[PDB]
């Protein structure tokens, strides 16, 4: 007989078009929406369809205009001002209110509060400290160093003085990033000491302007850290991928169960472009990645959750840990694992949260892909790179994006292609990762052909649009 799962419904992780239908199959869902403005019209519709109960924070609603849902949201550009403890209390109350058996979220930002609520209720969860470890990058990097994985120098940074010391201890090149966000927001590579101060002041000012719930707490706002150098040629046998991978897994009563590795196409700066399900890497490479992710996620002390772990492919086949999340990967990675292997990770997670290791957990990475699926985005920068939009262009207005015939290698096909709606206005001022202007899916028998098709589409896609220039 059916169990009840509290989902903290917000942006990120497993996309609504899969999560709610997958969850509802065997579970009664209660949906808590702490941030009603973060819910798209289509997300809203899926929430009500598949939920036995829906609870929104009523304090957001002040007039009729508050009840409108946007068509598209990438990052929620509005304030949520409740302290962590108050958010925790809200989760526990909604859970008691409805007799919840489990709590899950797809949202990075509410991971730590969710953990506190779970343990306060005797339910399965990330573990209080482990979730903070998977959310505060200073704490994260520390746990990584103490675990058996590749260690790097790192330091907490709050003030300019902290940054200058960090630049003295650790050298050029160094990674400076906010400790508590996602989506590569604020993540900066400093390569020369002569303009390093200016860059820190720039990113410090920039950070103050990012909308984030007050419930996200942190030891220090920045981490300064060694840059993890990749060696493509030590890992991949063909071109088309990149220096890094993610690996998706599940933690179950403290044990790491790897599911799938994703290959990647080169990012734009630190903005991601494509994910390929599954990885083409050999069995020896995969084993190294799995070992790193096992040590890292167990090193965090994570108890019960989905896992999204990013790894830099370094010299001598050494896995370098970028970051790990106690939640599902974003974009279509989780649905694409289901298309390729037939495994529904959303159902698997809830099964683990309700039954522990009694769930149908795979031992080792899924294998015997019948083919490869690519999740790909296009950005204004692609159209600057290919000469269609000049560098100083302003306020792009997109009519259409079309893919010319003849760009696909081998048997690769376009399964779906979706451009921004005719007439949408894109602010070229925004951080690139916020500005996807098309999404497409590729399928093929041959990974290299898939990746090469991606590069071709990125190069040759035709934009129909208008932009502004100053005289
Ligand atoms: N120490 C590092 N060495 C090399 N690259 C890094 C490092 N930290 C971050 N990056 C790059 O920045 C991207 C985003 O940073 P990340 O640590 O994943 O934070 P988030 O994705 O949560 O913003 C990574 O995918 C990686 O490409
Ligand atoms: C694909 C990326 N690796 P991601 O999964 C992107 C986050 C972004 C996100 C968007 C809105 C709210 C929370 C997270 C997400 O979609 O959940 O994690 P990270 O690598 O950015 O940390
Ligand atoms: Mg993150
Ligand atoms: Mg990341």
């Amino acid at each position: 007989e059916r169990k009840t799962v509290l989902v903290i419904a917000d942006l990120g992780g497993c996309p609504p078009h899969m999560f709610y239908k997958s969850a509802a199959e065997k579970y009664n869902l209660v949906s808590f929406i702490p941030r009603p403005f973060a819910i798209t019209a289509s997300h809203a519709a899926l929430i009500e369809k598949y939920s036995v109960a829906v609870i929104k924070d009523k304090d957001y609603f002040k007039s009729l205009a508050d009840f409108e849902h946007p068509d598209s949201i990438y990052w929620a550009h509005e304030d949520h001002n409740k302290p962590e403890e108050e958010v925790v209390e809200q989760i526990v109350k909604v859970a008691e209110m409805f007799g919840a058996d489990a709590i899950t979220t797809n949202n990075e930002l509410f991971i730590a509060p969710m953990a506190k609520a779970c343990e306060r209720l005797g339910l399965r969860g990330a573990g209080v400290q482990a979730a903070e470890n998977a959310r505060d990058k200073n704490k994260m990097r520390d746990a990584f160093n103490k675990a058996g994985v590749k260690s790097i120098k790192n330091k907490r940074v709050t003030t300019l003085e902290d940054f200058r010391a960090a630049l003295e201890e650790i050298g050029t090149p160094l990674i400076l990033k906010p400790t508590y966000l996602a989506s590569s927001i604020g993540v900066t590579l400093i390569t020369d000491t002569e303009t390093a101060e200016d860059e820190f002041n720039r990113v410090n000012d920039y950070l103050k302007s990012i909308n984030v719930p007050k419930a996200v707490t942190f030891e220090a706002p920045f981490i300064a850290e060694e840059f993890l150098q990749g060696e493509y040629g030590d890992w991949y046998q063909t071109e088309g991928y990149s220096d890094y991978i993610s690996i998706e897994g599940i933690m179950a009563d403290g044990e790491y169960f790897p599911i799938a590795i994703h290959d990647k196409t080169p990012q734009i700066g630190f903005t991601e472009t494509s994910h390929i399900t599954p990885s083409i890497l050999d069995e020896e490479a995969k084993k190294k990645i799995v070992e790193a992710a096992k040590k890292a996620n167990e090193g965090l002390g994570l108890q019960n959750c989905a896992t999204h772990t990013e790894i830099k492919l370094m010299k001598n086949r050494e896995p370098g840990l970028i970051e790990s999340a106690a939640r599902f990967a974003g974009w279509n990675m989780i649905p694409n694992i289901k298309k390729v292997f037939g495994l529904d990770m959303a159902q698997l997670l809830l099964d683990v949260l309700c039954f522990g290791k009694d769930a149908d957990l795979p031992d080792g990475l899924l294998d015997q892909e019948p083919y490869y699926v690519a999740d790909c985005h296009l950005y204004p920068q692609h159209f600057k790179q290919n000469g269609q939009i000049p560098e100083t262009a302003e306020d792009l207005v997109i009519e259409a994006i079309d893919i010319p015939d003849g760009l696909l290698k081998g048997d690769t096909e376009i399964v779906s292609f979706s451009a921004a709606a005719p007439g949408t206005s894109v602010d070229l001022t925004l951080f690139e990762a916020f500005n996807s202007i098309a999404a497409f899916e590729l399928k093929g028998s041959n990974s290299q052909d898939v990746a090469e098709s991606i590069r071709q589409i990125q190069q040759h896609a035709k934009l129909t649009a208008k932009y502004v220039l100053p005289v």
